[PDB]
């Protein structure tokens, strides 16, 4: 299924790529492109080198040039496309944690990192924001401070945690009541699957991590 691009606000666009899980279906991954002064950043980058390539490529020859990516966890639903991009030696980001873990599991790491509760990738435009391990140990979100949105990737999980292989359930809530303190004020929040949001996705992760230590989608019911 092929890469979609779809306009969420001025100058914010989602990009939606598609992996198959043999055993269940294809499941959508959500990105954004956010663009800065005619100049696009990447929020998470496709599965594939070919997605990458012709998202980035889409912005590009239509004159807008690609500034870096910044990949909001480990998994290659974030990360994917930095092989890629730093063979174009286009900027990569992500965290210490972050690279640490690509480094741990064989994959290739951002060429940038950093580390602290706040970085600003973009200064007063693109935030990056750690609240703590949850979904994984690394995980971190981005903030839109001018159209207050907030991409949560992974970290949203509202309506069930679901991959726990790399999860930290016992720090989750206390990350979870931080993220919803801080941001409680965004007007849109973007899970990695799950349908874009309001400011109440944050309680429902909550809610979830809460549950969770207590112990693809599943449609069943
Ligand atoms: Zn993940």
């Amino acid at each position: 299924p092929d890469l979609k691009i779809e306009k969420l606000d001025e100058g914010v666009y989602v990009h939606t790529s598609f992996e198959e899980v043999n055993g269940w279906g294809v499941v959508p991954k959500h990105g954004l492109v956010v663009l800065v002064n005619a100049e696009a950043y990447l929020i998470d980058t496709p599965f594939t080198a070919k997605d990458t390539e012709k998202l980035v490529t889409w912005f590009v020859e239509r004159g807008y040039k690609i500034k870096g990516s910044i990949s909001s966890h480990f998994h290659s639903d974030s990360t994917g496309g930095i092989e890629w991009l730093n063979s174009r030696s286009i900027p990569t980001y992500a965290s210490e944690l972050t690279n640490e873990l690509l480094k741990k599991d064989g994959k290739v790491q951002a060429t940038n990192s950093f580390s602290g509760v706040n970085y600003w990738l973009v200064k007063n435009k693109i935030e990056v924001f750690y609240p703590g391990p949850g979904h994984t140990p690394d995980n971190v979100v981005v903030w839109l401070p001018e159209r207050k949105i907030l991409f949560g990737g992974g970290f949203i999980k509202p309506y069930g945690l679901g991959n726990l292989g790399d999860a930290n359930i016992e720090a989750w809530p206390k990350s979870a009541k931080l993220l919803k303190s801080k941001y409680g004020k965004a007007k849109l929040v973007v899970p990695s699957h799950s349908e874009v949001g309001d400011a109440s996705l944050l309680k429902l992760t909550l809610e979830q991590a809460v549950k969770g230590l207590n112990e693809h989608p599943q449609f069943e019911k």
